[PDB]
């Protein structure tokens, strides 16, 4: 199409799409209801990002904000996405460790917080404003970050693929806010299409990256 | 009103506000904790149904959408109905069979994601891309009467009140993308009219005829 | 700004921040997993609500709806506040007592459905209908007070905040009903400013002053 990010949404379109029938096979057969936890939430939530990106290629996750005085290009469908796959990504690492079910609610809550600010941010005209949501939802970042970190002596083989899953997660999301914050929803110092390529390989990563650590573990089985 | 259709609206509204009301009241007296799991949310199923029939009849759950150059009145408050009610359908065949919470996630995420494309197929503007997220919802709705199908020795009580509202389930749902297909909202052969009397048939069948068999079956108590 | 009940927008925000930072200073210690769900639960709820008085404030949870031929200012951001934080304010009273799961969802969806249809309410540009909306979920409502009271032997603690908690919330829960109906949303008797202080007393009443009274008992901890 005419929108230079095209490109970026189709691979990343693709790729969670091959991620998503890749997990789906390699589920078949599971019979261990522990294991079949980890393929249920790991399986959709690539899933969800394939529509996701297929619903900006196509044009509709796309709306037209105004501020700074100009026709601010934003694509909201990110945040239907997150909305629902960054919850399950936390609950992935959350069951791994046999969370209490109060840290999990904290998790889960303060993750729809960080999405649901992020997406008032990205649709607010007032563009000095647009910051101050970046920041709450950064907060609400950090206490997520700060929970896996603080928040939680089981099998070492739960341990060890917490633990690298623990660092994906963290390195990862950590860079969404700095992409936001510098691209076309905040500063508008990097280019849509560089940031929607930045956001491609962040998001396969840390979905079809993180799946395939988690699901080759034997972690996932009681 | 001047809708041909609003004769189905009214009466979907009537006959979901009955059966509201009949399930309520025979819930009625039940103490075993399982039984009231069933009559939640079999109850809940036609409430919310009754609330999105009434704001189709009083024309809040309309909106019109451009397509193949035309102004297409689209029932998008069907969609807000079945995000929650087809997820409360399948977490009743789910607790019937006591089902792993791996495969519960696996159903109403499918569902979800069912729902969703679906809405997005309706709300598009590019005619041919309806159909690309009608068979995206299609493949969900597969996915879930497959697992429903192979994803599953309990008690004989169980299995055959479960065996019947899964057979019911699959012919009905199957059913839905049929209408759509041939309707307003995809190839147009279908006028309106007729095509909002036919979900009202479907959903009244599905939801307070499902909801029949289900609470007069001993199956729901412990 | 130049909206009068600006205010009382102000004060709620900063009201609602501070209780969520008290909260969450308070349950830094917590671990008993018991008392780790209701610190959860019961600091999302203002959190939230921080949020959402602070979109007010900006300007972006309002929109105008248009009936009996004027734009009328409507704050539609407090439905998605309601409509997480009211189920997470039944969810505290469920879980204290140890509810039925039957009664838990119960509760949330008829919860939803008061919210949704408030929601409804709010926006319907035909004025009559507005009221059948309010009475819909008015009828959710008494739903919710009639289980609170009837749906419900434990330790006398548990009992004892519970019924103080109960009360707090029959009382509180009751009068917005009657706020919606005299003022902008409704009947227009009670200006917009006055309204708005009105929602502020009570919302901060049953999220700060009802976390108080929970979040100082003994009946959270196992
Ligand atoms: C599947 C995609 C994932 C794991 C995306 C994660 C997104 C975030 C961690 C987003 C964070 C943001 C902030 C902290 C600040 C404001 C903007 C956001 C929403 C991009
Ligand atoms: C209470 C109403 C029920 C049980 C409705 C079920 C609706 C479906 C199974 C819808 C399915 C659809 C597709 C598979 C394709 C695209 C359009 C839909 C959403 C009508
Ligand atoms: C945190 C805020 C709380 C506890 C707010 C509760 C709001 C209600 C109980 C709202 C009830 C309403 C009706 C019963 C009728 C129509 C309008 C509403 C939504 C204001």
């Amino acid at each position: 199409t005419g929108r230079p990010e095209w490109i970026w949404l189709a691979l990343g379109t693709a790729l969670m799409g091959l991620g998503t029938l890749y997990f789906l096979v390699k589920g078949m057969g599971v019979s261990d209801p522990d294991a079949k936890k980890f393929y249920a939430i790991t399986t959709l939530v690539p899933a969800i990002a394939f529509t996701m990106y297929l619903s900006m290629l196509l044009g509709y996750g796309l709306t037209m904000v105004p501020f700074g005085g100009e026709q601010n290009p934003i694509y909201w469908a990110r945040y239907a996405d997150w909305l629902f796959t960054t919850p399950l990504l936390l609950l992935d690492l959350a069951l791994l460790v046999d969370a209490d079910q109060g840290t999990i609610l904290a998790l889960v809550g303060a993750d729809g917080i960080m999405i649901g600010t992020g997406l008032v941010g990205a649709l607010t005209k007032v563009y000095s404003y647009r910051f101050v949501w970046w920041a709450i939802s950064t907060a609400a970042m950090l206490y997520i970050l700060y929970v896996l970190f603080f928040g939680f002596s089981m099998r070492p083989e739960v341990a060890s693929t917490f633990k690298v899953l623990r660092n994906v997660t963290v390195v990862l999301w950590s860079a969404y806010p700095v992409v936001w914050l510098i691209g076309s929803e905040g500063a508008g110092i990097v280019p849509l299409n560089i940031e929607t390529l930045l956001f491609m390989v962040l998001d396969v990563s840390a979905k079809v990256g993180f799946g395939l650590i988690l699901l080759r573990s034997r972690a996932i089985f009681g």
